[PDB]
């Protein structure tokens, strides 16, 4: 049972595996650090919530790329254009009960609650993404945002809010939680289209971001376009869209600043949005 | 967020919807109404089991369609020709938490562990059906068993194991499960093979290896007929052929023995639990399609 147990694990995770050893920023370990600087977590609870949230966030990238047909993955293929669709669907479900089994060794009432709530809200999050995309409905900054705040803010949340049940720390952290997620994902829609070739496929596409978004809604004939989009489904600043994304993000980072000073001060966290940041400079 | 709550719900679950109006036999809540002659669940938290067993079940078929690339089910369409594979991903994958979210409200602290334990049991005999046909490894026998009490037994084992949480009667019903999950599938094996009757309104214009396959094929290990056949006519011809060959070998003479030998190990263990009247009416009405 051991050894087999073992190969079978292996193979069931091999997908996995690939995207995890690539080259990657691990940004949710280096966040979850940070906040441990206010909330005093044992290390070895922080070091299982920061397993169980990269597990999630890995998974779910597999599945991203699956979803909206994505070609790279941190410079190479994507897990599906090696393994098949079938065996990398197959990978990444595994890994979610694999960090709900690991959620439990936490051994909290409260943890498995705020796991299924936070995998719902992904859920939802990546189910309107989807939607729109199928549609060609382009979002809104603002359904956007909110749609941000659930497919990327719900594994900023269950990290934090693991934490918060190991931890007497009270500040609310959602407002920080909030810009944090919205920053790091504008962050990644700049850095992903920032050099016109992926920025013109994603409009071909309709794959939306925070540069294409801005840039479909310049034009004085969208909203005539969209709500024609829009009558489909069950759907409700004269500048560069690269530079528009690069203000986004300075106010973004001002705002970090000053949630972060609103809490005590936080050098790690303050000195990692300052690295994320050389990015947009 | 309660009207826009709704909608969102309703995108996120239209795939999940289709395939509930698709034809099908509904045998988890069979088994779970005849596994509750022993345990005499409260109907409160029965119904809660078979919803979220159900829910379950029918994400996993979803998941399932887009990973063997299904085309059709029971006829229909697969949900992912309709809706496209990311939409019916994430609506099974959304399903599952929300099975994960129904399992909390059982209000049992071992729910949970039994929800979380059954949902790797089944991600593991999926993931290894999946690798061996990506990877042309043929399971021997006793790998394909092992593969199907995960796959086909997963979810059969929690509805079974959340019910005794809340009965009094707390005998081992596992080796009976086994047995049960070995017999479904490998009947259901035989019949899509043997049976045009059977075929034709479970697998209707479908073309995956299986219990009797695996029997022809390691009993005559220097032969690559199973899979010459494979390889080629349309259907029904490469059907026909395959169909001669399990023959020829004796292939579905041994499915029927070991399905005889499933049966009887049934009956012994059903009357070493207590007896259980329709269990035994369902094993014996499912025995006729091997008689
Ligand atoms: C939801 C989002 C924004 C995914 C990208 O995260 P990262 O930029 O951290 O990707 P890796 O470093 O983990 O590759
Ligand atoms: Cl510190």
């Amino acid at each position: 049972m051991e050894k087999t147990q073992e190969t079978v694990q292996r193979i069931l995770l091999e997908p996995y595996k690939y995207l995890l050893q690539l080259p990657g920023k691990q940004v949710r370990t280096k966040l979850s650090q940070a906040f441990n600087h206010w909330l005093k977590v044992p290390e070895d609870k922080l070091q299982i919530i920061i397993e169980v949230t990269e597990m999630l966030h890995n998974a779910s990238l597999l599945i991203d790329d699956i979803e909206d047909n994505s070609k790279l993955r941190r410079g190479f293929p994507v897990a599906h254009s090696i393994y098949g669709i079938p065996s990398v669907i197959n990978s990444a479900n595994y890994v979610y009960f694999l960090g709900l089994e690991k959620v439990l060794t936490l051994d909290h009432p409260d943890a498995v609650k705020l796991f299924t709530r936070q995998l719902l809200e992904l859920h939802q999050g990546q189910g309107l993404d989807i939607y729109w995309r199928d549609n060609y409905t382009c979002p809104t900054e603002e359904e956007y945002k909110a749609m941000v705040l659930q497919k990327t803010g719900g594994l900023f949340g269950l990290a934090v809010g693991l934490m918060q049940l190991f931890s007497d720390y009270k500040e609310d952290l959602k407002p920080l939680l909030n810009t944090l997620g919205l920053f790091f994902q504008i962050r990644d829609d700049y850095a992903n289209l920032h050099s016109n070739k992926s920025f013109c496929e994603d409009l071909t596409e309709g794959k939306f971001s925070f540069p294409t978004i801005h840039a479909i809604w310049s034009r004085p004939e969208s909203t005539q376009v969209q709500n024609i989009l829009r009558q489909r489904t069950e759907n409700i600043e004269d500048v560069g869209s690269f530079e528009y994304t690069r203000n986004t993000l300075k106010e973004l980072e001002a705002k970090a600043y000053k949630q972060i000073d609103a809490r005590g001060g936080n050098p790690e966290l303050v000195a990692l949005v300052k690295h994320l940041s050389k990015m947009f400079k």
